[PDB]
């Protein structure tokens, strides 16, 4: 805008533009100092309203350290600067509204203040008169100071002439009153504004440090101080890896205020990407672009990514499904097709039987039926399955219950059509009884 | 130096010796917030020229702004005119010739200079009587504007009592004729200032993310291999580990404007240092230390270092 | 004598002035005019009124200098107090001043008569 | 507990004993004006927690 520092050098006449046009470029130099390293405008600092004037419908603001797109600061605790009270009788339509401060600019051929006139254009610079004290020890004086022409709109009505930075959102109640949303942010300069913000990346790491204490358990589950041979390690070895990294990063910056957005940006794109390598169906798209403009969206999608992946199992597992049947002969469904691999039968029932006579109290003791076409056990069986009560239990079975387990053997082909199917039933017809099924296909 | 400051006391009059030192302090705490965040002595915004004029050999510019490392700025769009146009013609007969900007180191004891006539001091400050007044509905009398005072050295710029910062390199073309070199360009404080970079790091990151879809589809379709001990399967577990990772970070920094190009450094050495002991047999000496002071063939030679690691 | 919904009380035997309204006629019709008492916001920084500095947000404390004594002894001197600032604004103007509070309702007779009517009833705090 | 009602008089002069004791002596008419805040108890009106915590069995409270 055509920026013009003078210079003194011997018998000039002193006229305003000289030091007008020296305080806009210290602006600028200031201004370019910060679009080094952060590639972002200004924002929003801290915006604090007065809760207990809102159902007598009006709109006062206490604090308003707003920063403009240009550079300027404007600042209300060091330059005393509060817009009037915004009305809201002006709105019956109670659907929402939003709040909006705004901040005229059109200084090309004059942007002052001249009383004395009107214009349909507004105008950004005003006159005050008070007594500021020397910094010697002396008596004040009258001075004439500045202050910004300052006013709130309204998002729907037209704002082509200012320029704007939102700062709130009003929602309407139950009982036909005003309140406020916790859920929008507005863009941000430091994190102390929006207080739900913090309250959510605060819980998030609360979350986090959960999840440590266990998996350092479960690595003194198996203290794994040699060859394990299995993936059961390598994703222990790996998920932990993910974690101790963000934790010393990410607490130093949620422990202050006053760090720009795009820091804490970094570190949850970086963790994001490297926990979504194994569980999520997810491409990297579902990880969101930063989008200061308007930060609808941004952050809480990219929380709520965060905690669907913190379940996250490791998995060298075993099919746990219940199988149901409204007769007597409960059946199960949905046989991985990876199963044909390493296929092993351990399954098991949980009875009131009060000794081993449970054997021979399991009648049909042998050839269950495993195909599609097996509706009752009694009259239809198998060829080659020997069912072996089973006393001593191996390992690697969770929630173990003794006396309650046996085997299953099969032929080849028993195997094979049965896993063509996905089904497979149960032999005695008293499962009615005080009698609860399992089933079981663990890995060869 | 010795840079002081005023005191405005009541009953202490004026001198224009003043201002001049108050003025000349900001720009001083400019460089201490600026200070936090830097290696090395700044660079070009941006640079453009008109060669319209090379048939008729002669250089001009359009549009031009730097940095200088003593805090000094300067802007054509707002601030300063343009440097006046350069002749080639005592260098009508050779191939290469690295063209600097210039302004005068300054003395403790002169200031600008006196209308040429008294050059063996080359002194910068031109001053410029313009009238910009209408900030209160006036427009009409006239100040004095300072102007800073630029050249552009060719061939024997090392003779320089002069602060200078390189904005092109001019080669001979077969016809004789010379031209624009499309290669490494003098420092950085943008990505903005070099459309070949653009171009180029557009290359890396669009082969990025193919690779990292091949392998996607290789995996993710066969649910035994999610969690396989296969010696394939535990590399290429390993290997979507680093591709996944670094990627958004720099899908950030392409899709932007204007940063300064070390906070990129630190994002292609990880991802560097990542990828380099897993796939070769060669020396960690492959990855290249930074020089901002040197025109940058360390920025180039790191891209060629990449690209032969993602097939 | 009234209070305001914050915790304000006003008397006006203690802590009293209030000016006159000027005109009536300003309107053309009865029905609605009604008299509401006014006492503006408050300026989490400013304060009160000291000089013609009216910003767009008014004051709403004054000072005032008048007589005290009751001390242990019979002389009196003079002392600086603080006093509340109020004025009597109508209901259909605006409400960037407090109103929150009828007091009347004036209607007028068909001979150009101002009448309070007796059917009005403010919001009470005692019968 | 003994609390004094300070007195100004023209050479009442000015000790820490003189604010403190006024300042209580107005929180003991709060009491003596409440009849049913004596018929119970002295009450709670907002008390509010995270159970985030719970799980590094920590607490912290948020509005008391």
């Amino acid at each position: 805008m055509k920026i013009y520092r003078p210079l003194w050098e011997d018998g000039a006449f002193l006229m305003p533009q000289q030091f007008q046009q020296q305080a806009a470029w210290d602006v600028h130099l200031a201004d370019s100092v910060a679009r080094m390293g952060l590639a972002h405008p200004w924002g929003v600092v801290a915006a604090e309203f007065d809760d207990s004037l809102l159902p007598l419908s009006r709109l006062n603001a206490t604090r308003l350290i707003v920063r403009f797109p240009d550079g300027t600061l404007i600042d209300t605790e060091r330059a005393d600067n509060l817009p009037p009270v915004c009305d809201l009788s002006t709105v019956s339509d109670r659907s929402l509204v939003d709040i909006v401060l705004a901040l005229p600019l059109l200084n090309a051929n004059g942007g002052n203040l001249d009383n004395g006139s009107e214009s349909e254009r507004p105008r950004r610079w005003k006159s005050e008169r008070v007594n500021v004290q020397e910094l010697a020890g002396h008596e004040q004086s009258e001075v004439a100071v500045l202050r910004h022409n300052l006013t709130l709109r309204m998002a729907h009505q037209e704002n082509a002439a200012w320029l704007t930075c939102p700062v709130t959102r009003l929602v309407r109640d139950a009982q036909g009153q005003w309140c406020r949303d916790p859920r929008f942010i507005p863009p941000l300069l430091t994190l102390s504004a929006s207080p739900s913000l913090m309250t959510e990346l605060l819980e998030l790491l609360h979350h986090l440090q959960a999840r440590r204490q266990r998996l350092m358990s479960m690595r003194r589950e198996n203290n794994a101080r040699l060859a394990d041979f299995a993936v059961a390690d390598v994703s222990l070895f790996w998920l932990l890896n993910a974690l101790n990294s963000a934790e010393p990063v990410l607490k130093e910056l949620l422990d202050m205020p006053y760090r720009h957005p795009e820091l804490l940006y970094r570190e949850l794109a970086r963790l994001a990407g490297s926990l979504l390598t194994f569980s999520l169906e997810h491409n990297v798209d579902a990880v969101p672009a930063y989008h200061h403009e308007t930060p609808e969206n941004v952050f809480p999608p990219l929380l709520s990514l965060l905690n669907r992946l913190l379940e996250a199992s490791l998995p060298s597992r075993v099919v746990f499904i219940e199988l149901k049947q409204k007769g007597v002969m409960w059946e199960g469904a949905l046989h991985d097709a990876r199963l044909r691999e390493g296929a092993d039968f351990w399954l098991s029932v949980r009875s009131s039987m009060p000794g081993h006579e449970l054997q021979t109290k399991f009648p049909q003791l042998c050839k269950a039926g495993s195909p599609d076409d097996v509706s009752e056990v009694v009259n239809v069986a198998l060829s080659g399955v020997i069912i072996r009560p089973v006393t001593h239990v191996p390992a690697a079975i969770p929630l173990r219950l003794e006396n309650q387990y046996f085997a299953l053997d099969l032929s080849t082909d028993a195997a094979r059509a049965m896993l063509d199917a996905g089904r497979c039933t149960f032999y005695t017809p008293a499962s009615l009884g005080d009698v609860k099924l399992e089933l079981f296909a663990v890995l060869r």
